[PDB]
Order: C-alpha cells, then sequence, then structure tokens
C-alpha cells in the first residue's frame, strides 16, 4: 500500500481543541488518546492488533 | 491500494473542536479517541483487527 | 507499505490544545496519551500488539 | 442645579469603540472628540459658549 | 451647581478604544481630543469659551 | 461649583487605547491630546478661554 499526501498552502491557521468553561463548580477536562493537529495532519494505522485507546473519564458523586 | 491526496489551498482556517459551557455546576468534558484536525487531514486504517477505541465517559450521581 | 508526506507551507500557526477555566472551585486537567501537534504532524502505528494508551481521569467525591 | 449619579453594579464589562477592518487598501480611522467610556460614565456641560468640537476627517483622491 | 458621582462596583473591565486593521497598505490611526476611559469616568465642562478641540485627520493622494 | 467623585471598586482592569495593525505598508499612529485613562479618571475644565487641542495628522502622497 502506498499513501501519498501533498500539501501546498499559504497562511494556514489550525485550532485543534478549545474548551472554555466558566461560572461552574466542578470542571473535569480529559483530553488525550490519539489527537493529531496541524497544517498537514496524517494518522495512519493508529491501532493494530488487540490494542486499545481508552481516553475515558468517570464522575462519581454521593 | 493507492491513496493520493493533493491539497492546494490559500488562507485556510480550521477549527476542530470547540466546546463552550457557562452558568452550570457540574461540567465534564471528554475529548479524545482518534481526532484529526488540520488543513490536510487524512485518517486511513484507524483500527485494524480486534482493536477498539473507547473515548467514553460516565456520570453517576446518588 | 510506503507513506509519503510532503508539506510546503508559509506562515503557519497551529494551536493543539487550549483549555480555559475560571470562576470554579475544583478543576482537574488531564492532557496526555498520544498528542501530536505541529505544522507537519504525522502519527503512524501508534499502538501495535496488546498495548494500550489510557489517558484517563477519575473524580470521586463523598 | 444638582446632578446625582449612583451606580451599584457587579461584574460590569464595557466596550466603548471597536473598529475592525481587513482586506482593504486605504483605511483611515479617526476616533476623538468627547468620548466617555466606563462603568459610570457621566458627561455634563461638554461645550459652553462659542466652543466647538470637530472630530472631523476628509478623504481626497484624484 | 453640584455634581455627585458615586460608583460602587466589583470586577469591572473597561475597554475604551480598540482598532484592528490588517491586510491593507495605507493605514492612518488618529486617536485624540478628549477621551476619558475608566471605571468611574467623569467629563465635566470639557470646553469653555471660544475654545475648540479638533482631533482631525486628512488624507490627500494624487 | 462642587464636584464630588467617589469610587469604591475591586479588581478593576482598564484598557484605554489599543491599536493593532499588520500586513500593511504605510502605518501612521497619532495618539495624543487630552487622554485620561484609569480606574478613577476625571477630566474637568480641559480647555478654558481661546485655547485649543489639535491632536491632528495629515497624509500627503503624490
Amino acid at each position: 500500500g502506498v499513501l501519498y499526501v501533498g500539501s501546498k498552502t499559504k497562511e494556514g491557521v489550525v485550532h485543534g481543541v478549545a474548551t472554555v468553561a466558566e461560572k461552574t463548580k466542578e470542571q473535569v477536562t480529559n483530553v488525550g488518546g490519539a489527537v493529531v493537529t496541524g497544517v498537514t495532519a496524517v494518522a495512519q494505522k493508529t491501532v493494530e492488533g488487540a490494542g486499545s485507546i481508552a481516553a475515558a473519564t468517570g464522575f462519581v458523586k454521593k
């Protein structure tokens, strides 16, 4: 398999993840896993086999 | 298999994920998994085999 | 397998992850895992085999 | 004459003058005169007598 | 004449004059005259008599 | 004449004049005259008599 990526750009601005939170009490931000950000972002074969990517969060309150 | 991607652009602006929350109490933001953001974003063969990507969250309150 | 990435750009600005939180009490930020940020961001074969990437957080309050 | 001004406020945000210009060639911004901006802005007896406030601009092109 | 100004505020943000210009060639910014900016901005008797405030600009091109 | 100004504030932020210019060739910024900026900004009797405040700029191109 052959994968060819050609990018010819001018004045590129990229904003991957932006989270804004205010006037709360409990704030939990969980950013992770496989995040690719940029002008030429390529993600090939992220997981192979029995692998796993969780990027999980849990909230428990009593 | 052959995959050809050709991008010729000028003045490109990309905003992948933007979350805004205010005037709450409990705020849980879970951003993850396989997120590709950018001017030339290519995602080929993200999962192969018995793999898995969760990117899961859970809220429990009593 | 052959993977070719060619980037020819001018005046590129990339913002990967930006989190803003204010006027709260409890704030937990967990950024990790496999985060690739930049003008030419390539992520190939992040996980191979029985590996795993958690990037997980948990909130417990009684 | 008696002038009474009483302001009791919380979390006040004031934006007086905001000018945005882009993708032009000739841009002339003239901001002046008697501009009062703020949470408690009072303007009493700006001009008295034969006075004058111009705050004027002129564009000539041949 | 009696002028009473009473300001009782909390967390005040004031932006008087904001000018943004881009992707032009000729840019002339003229900010002046009588500009009062702030949380408690009072302007009383700016001009008295035969006085004058110009705050003027002129563009000539041949 | 009696002028009373009373300011009782907490966490005050003031931005008087902000000019941003980019991607131009000719840029002329003229800020002056009578500019009062601050948390408690008072401007009384700026001009008296036959006085004048210009704060003027001129652009000539052939």
